[PDB]
């Protein structure tokens, strides 16, 4: 019982973090195998952030020009390269750490834990989602520019997030592990904007889901909708249109608690429509979108609390 | 600038959890060293254990009765004893991956980092607190028995709970490292319930403190009060009294900040009186219980682990 935010054990990554430095500009860096990847934005000054030809800045660089350090031990850069906004640099010794990986580009609204580092070294681990508007919703800590976001799927570590900017509203930028950000965003210090922001819908079902199964059915009533129907009211409280396809991915939940779909989405519907009375559910007192079909599945028991 | 719940990287205890296993019943053991330390119900009947007769019941098993395996290799265990409600088995192989570390007993409202941890294999880590009724509100299923709570400072991992049971309401009770539970509970199969609970008020100001240090201030008045006129108010709303000691724990963020935590108090109850009036404190519709004033200092520091 109970229900956490909770991250993916942030061991297999902290065994690839080090620290990148080009002049005097220090950030974090991953490393697997003989690379180490981080963004490329090291190679420039606050200065050069304002308007920043990577090209021409990069060229100027050598092998030499990068100093990488795993702890206090540095690794000598033999080759280096960029991959739209992320360095690649080799180096001369393999991460014996480097755990089974894979880079994924991860869907708005899907989550993943992140591994704080300042300086190379872990600070804490978080989990939370990518918005609809590609942005990460909570405060990142100082100086975190290239840490990490991840999945942990048996002992494969599923690397999908590197953190790039600060936003003027205080939300965050990154890229996947390929160097393509993550919104309409670019590397350069300047206001950009995130787009308008939407509840995960299909999160927030996934949660209501997670409470049934733990045992609150408080929320439930006695109708049911048509998917048509609920986008017309959802929609009113910015929350992300619901298709089919959301529908079918609630399968399994729906089948573990004998609650129809449509039948949890009349719920969520009266509870937009006349707000939670003060109410709590899994001890939070607003609806919850950062836990994903998938993260239920994994948390809760697959033997409902009936 | 930056601050959200998280927890500590888990990589140091992950390398400590191991599967201990005694006929049909398995669940985690902690690996320091030598010594792997579990539950001793272990050692209990199929799915039940009404009052069982622990001292009797370890005469019956000999070494070869306890299976344990670290990763894929099985650790021959040569020894074994009891202590309180923890066993303690010795094995042929001291953990190559043992940190440094403490065994350390928190008080009540202090928080920590919890590796969840099924067969022996992490599974997922958050960051929660010991309730002033001395349970945690924690997210485990079966078989998580075994699971560890720590702290981590410097290099040290202070481990501070293990987890034994889950009580009628879906909370959980557990022990420190020396197999003394936390509150009364006891390892059998009892009436016992969780009593009531409060809020942490130490740790709500200390959140308050982390809000203003964020730039978020909208909340601070003015006005002081006494102790005791704050208690009065406070207990209204089931908060736990507020003692001169805990005004002293919050000695380093209010000189951070120069805000003295009797005026702080006055915030704090303008705000229990009053509500928010729709406005948020650190993104949150609702005073936050569960981050320490060490928390706080720590984080809104930047420190980092190594």
């Amino acid at each position: 019982s109970g229900f956490r935010k909770m991250a993916f054990p942030s061991g297999k990554v902290e065994g690839c973090m080090v620290q990148v430095t080009c002049g005097t500009t220090t950030l974090n860096g991953l490393w697997l195998d003989d690379t180490v990847y981080c963004p490329r934005h090291v190679i420039c000054t606050a200065e050069d952030m304002l308007n920043p030809n990577y090209e021409d800045l990069l060229i100027r660089k050598s092998n030499h020009s990068f100093l990488v350090q795993a702890g206090n031990v540095q690794l000598r850069v033999i080759g280096h390269s960029m991959q739209n906004c992320l360095l690649r640099l080799k180096v001369d010794t393999s991460n014996p750490k480097t755990p089974k990986y894979k880079f994924v580009r991860i869907q708005p609204g899907q989550t993943f834990s992140v591994l704080a580092c300042y300086n190379g070294s872990p600070s804490g681990v978080y989990q939370c989602a990518m918005r609809p508007n590609h942005t990460i919703k909570g405060s990142f800590l100082n100086g975190s520019c290239g840490s990490v976001g991840f999945n942990i799927d048996y002992d494969c570590v599923s690397f999908c997030y590197m953190h790039h900017m600060e936003l003027p509203t205080g939300v965050h930028a990154g890229t996947d592990l390929e160097g393509k950000f993550y919104g309409p965003f670019v590397d350069r210090q300047t206001a950009q904007a995130a787009g308008t922001d939407t509840t995960i819908t299909l999160n927030v079902l996934a949660w209501l889901y997670a409470a049934v199964i733990n045992g609150d059915r408080w929320f439930l009533n006695r109708f049911t909708t048509t998917l048509n129907d609920f986008n017309l009211v959802a929609m009113k409280y910015n929350y992300e249109p619901l298709t089919q396809d959301h529908v079918d991915i609630l399968g399994p939940l729906s089948a573990q608690t004998g609650i129809a779909v449509l039948d949890m989405c009349a719920a969520l519907k009266e509870l937009l429509q006349n707000g939670m009375n003060g109410r709590t559910i899994l001890g939070s007192t607003i609806l919850e979108d950062e836990f994903t079909p998938f993260d239920v599945v994994r948390q809760c028991s697959g033997v409902t609390f009936q």
